[PDB]
């Protein structure tokens, strides 16, 4: 499995809510969260189609450049 920390934004990113569940299978497509910026707000879909493993991160809490968010667990193959 592989984690995702934050993109590459430039400054400080802030979580302002979670749409997503453990254990939960997303799809490259679908939204995931919806993060914040000095004037400009953006959004993290999934990255991997995968079900979320575990969590590092909370909803409304603020994480810098290079915090972890979320793991998801790919398995070792698909299809």
């Amino acid at each position: 499995s592989e984690i995702i920390r934050v993109p590459d934004i430039g400054g400080d990113g802030e979580v302002i809510e979670l749409l997503v569940k453990t254990g939960d299978l997303i799809e490259v497509e679908q939204g995931l969260v919806v993060l914040e910026s000095a004037k400009a707000s953006m959004e993290v879909p999934s990255p991997k189609a995968g079900v979320v493993k575990s969590v590092s991160v909370k909803l409304g809490d603020k994480l810098k450049e290079g915090d972890a968010i979320i793991e998801l667990e790919p398995a070792a193959g698909a299809r």
